[PDB]
């Protein structure tokens, strides 16, 4: 009933804010006129650089 389906609900909301807050953390954004280098603190410096946009 009320009680199996909101329990759900309960923890599908606090599972959204999370996964909201990832997706939010995982955008990035470079001005015009910029460039962002990445770098991976396994890997290092990865040689691709990146251009002006949402990635």
């Amino acid at each position: 009933m009320a009680a199996k389906v909101f329990e759900s609900i309960g923890k599908f909301g606090l599972a959204l804010a999370v996964a909201g807050g990832v997706v939010n953390s995982a955008l990035y954004n470079v001005d015009a006129g910029h460039r962002a280098v990445i770098f991976d603190r396994f890997r290092g410096v990865q040689d691709i650089v990146v251009g002006e946009g949402t990635h």
